[PDB]
């Protein structure tokens, strides 16, 4: 005895077949698990269908008389004051609004065909804390204002999902920025001094490595013993590897030489290689040993999951 259209927003409204009442015809929608009804002198779909809840808010189905736009209302139980809006096109457009307890805009997005959208959120007063703009290829990004109106935090996302997070003091230099790789590796860089020097945490699958940020290079440090390791990053992301032993004794002293070309660090200890480890281009750590006699490799590569067996490579 029903007709079922389908409606813009992922909505859908049932018809009577029949006229009646009068001369109007029957209108029923579930949204959010509530049903609305409500009845028109058309029998398209077009018309307004209402609902109340178990808290006696009000929702209120509009839908065009073309069916090129719905407009889904939620109010208080006065009728009036607002709680959320969403408008959609027929061409999948849509912009959707969320509003404080007085009434007044909280959030606004407005999101296009092609699913690009731009996000804001006002505060209590008004005013702009937060916006957010996504593009069709999904790089977007984000800004975070303080009660000066003054940005406090920006994100910057690739396409490819890596990404840059600035954080801003009062004088407006970075405290804090955060690169994320590719891989989902991250950079995370502290306490930022004026002159482009700080803290800096490598953080891998399995482990965290520590170390320094200057305006030349980031350097992260594993020591073990008397032996020291250190993976230099350039500003444009290259990792070159260097070791240091303080050991003095021919016997026992580690040398490391770095081949920029295969990624590799090749230790040696009294005139034989002893191990290479491979920095990949995932960011993780290969370990491999050498036969006895230090001119070949043995057994196969072992991925590090732990910063244990990174110190256990340095013994």
């Amino acid at each position: 005895n029903s007709v079922s259209v389908d409606l813009p927003g992922s909505m859908k409204v049932l018809v009577s077949k029949s006229s009646n009442a009068d001369g109007k015809y029957d209108l029923i929608a579930t949204v959010d698990a509530l049903e609305l009804s409500g009845t028109s002198d058309k029998n398209n779909g077009s018309g307004v269908l209402e609902g109340v809840k178990a808290d006696a808010s009000k929702v209120k189905l509009t839908i065009s008389d073309d069916l090129g736009q719905t407009t889904l209302e939620v109010f208080k139980s006065d009728g009036s004051t607002l709680v959320s809006k969403k408008v959609t096109s027929k061409d999948k457009s849509s912009t959707e609004e969320k509003f404080n307890e007085k009434g007044e805009l909280s959030e606004k997005k407005i999101t296009r065909a092609d699913k690009s959208s731009t996000e804001e959120k006002f505060n209590e007063k008004g005013e702009l804390s937060e916006k957010k703009i996504t593009r069709a290829d999904k790089s977007s990004t984000e800004e975070k204002f303080n009660e000066k109106g003054e940005l406090s935090e920006k994100k910057i996302t690739r396409a490819d999902k890596s990404s840059t997070e600035e954080k801003f003091n009062e004088k407006g230099e970075v405290s804090e920025k955060i690169i994320t790789r590719a891989d989902g590796t991250r950079l995370e860089y502290t306490g930022i001094k004026s002159d482009g020097s700080g803290k800096a945490k490598e953080v891998l699958k399995g482990y965290v490595l520590e170390g320094t940020l200057t305006a030349e290079k980031t350097t992260l440090v594993v020591k073990e013993g008397t032996v020291t390791l250190s993976k230099n990053i350039s500003k444009s992301g290259e990792v070159s590897v260097e070791l240091n032993d303080t050991d003095s004794s021919a016997a026992t002293k580690k040398t490391a030489a770095w081949n920029s070309g295969t990624s590799t660090l090749t230790i040696t200890v009294n005139s034989k290689k002893t191990k290479d480890l491979v920095f990949t281009s995932s960011n993780t750590i290969t370990v491999q040993q050498y036969d006895s006699n230090g001119t070949s490799l043995e057994g196969s590569a072992v991925e590090i999951t732990k910063l244990d067996e990174i110190k256990n490579a340095l013994k």
